[PDB]
DNA sequence: TCGACGGATCC
DNA sequence: GCTGATGCGC
DNA sequence: GGATCCGTCGAGCGCATCAGC
């Protein structure tokens, strides 16, 4: 069935208004993106930071039109060293940050362009594209060497500042995150080994999931379609794309976004609203 | 990866 | 420099 | 014999390299 995203909640659940608003998109090609008009979106939204993930874009061959945001002129690129037009991440803030550093602190991890990580006063943004499993779960043994390492490295982070990651994490959490969760779970993003991986990443961190902490039980609410066989148009879909909060953070938590029409790439924008 | 298939099975 | 085939990863 | 849980083949996009010109 459709999905109408519910309207923008921008007071947290205490009266505060909100100050901080973060919005994560894998615009997969990001030259695409822009050319199917993607940057206009982003005006229209006006995020204070913008992760981007699955650029496929080295910092040198990014467009013009990317450094004429005035509000979002801090920006930063971390892309794959050997495998061009593959994988990259950015992230763009209206204010400077404090600590930028790529990677996730491995070696046989950190060499992909999969995750900045920005400090800013109050709290520490993670931005992440994590490892697809594959068609025919090739790199699935890989998926999950990954998880426990990046579990490791946002614990031994998440305990100085909160922790914000947002960003494509390629797991459906649960069957309530798909749309056909039993012809998918041999299927990579719905294995059961990615799938307790989530919630490994939940418990060990720990981390909240924004969106279903907001909504426990609202159905049909995807960020992902395939572009084959019109996925989207019958909301086929997946939820991939996460906002997660350390948990001092709920307090301040007044939405998470799934903006559902923007288009320009076979994901959709997430937008998250923080008060700070 | 999804939505066509066949094939096999449970009442 | 441009197009189109072929390959690859989702 | 309608409602299953299966295994299979069909399914769009973007980007890189390469060859031709």
């Amino acid at each position: 069935a459709l999905y109408e995203d519910p309207p923008d909640q921008k007071t947290s659940p205490s009266g505060k208004p909100a100050t901080l608003k973060i919005c994560s998109w894998n615009v997969d090609g990001l030259r695409a993106w822009i050319k199917k008009k993607g940057l206009d979106w982003v005006k229209e939204e006006a995020p204070d930071i913008l992760c981007l993930q699955e650029t496929k874009c080295s910092e040198n061959k990014l467009p013009a039109e990317l450094q004429e945001l005035p509000g979002l002129s801090h920006q930063y690129w971390s892309a794959p060293s050997d495998k061009e037009g593959y994988s990259g991440v950015g992230l763009l803030s209206r204010q400077a940050p404090l600590k930028v550093s790529y990677g996730i602190g491995d070696e046989e991890h950190d060499q992909e362009g999969r995750v900045i990580v920005a400090e800013f006063d109050s709290f520490v943004l993670v931005t992440a594209y994590v490892p697809n499993a594959g068609r025919g779960l090739v790199r699935l043994e890989y998926r999950q060497r990954w998880d426990e390492a990046f579990r490791k490295f946002l614990k031994g982070l998440a305990s100085r500042k909160p922790l914000v990651l947002c960003g494509d994490l390629n797991v459906a959490h649960e069957e309530i995150d798909l749309r056909n969760p039993k012809g998918n779970k041999k299927n990579a993003g719905f294995t059961p080994q990615e799938r307790q991986g989530f919630g490994e990443l939940l418990q060990a961190v720990p981390l909240a999931d924004s969106f279903r902490h907001l909504y426990p039980n609202t159905p049909y609410a995807y960020t992902f379609w395939t572009y084959m066989m019109n996925a989207r148009s019958k909301n086929v879909g997946w939820r991939l794309d996460y906002f997660l909060l350390s948990h001092s953070l709920l307090p301040a938590l007044c939405d998470s976004k799934i903006r559902s029409k923007a288009l320009g790439s076979d994901h959709c924008p997430i937008t998250l609203y923080l008060a700070l």
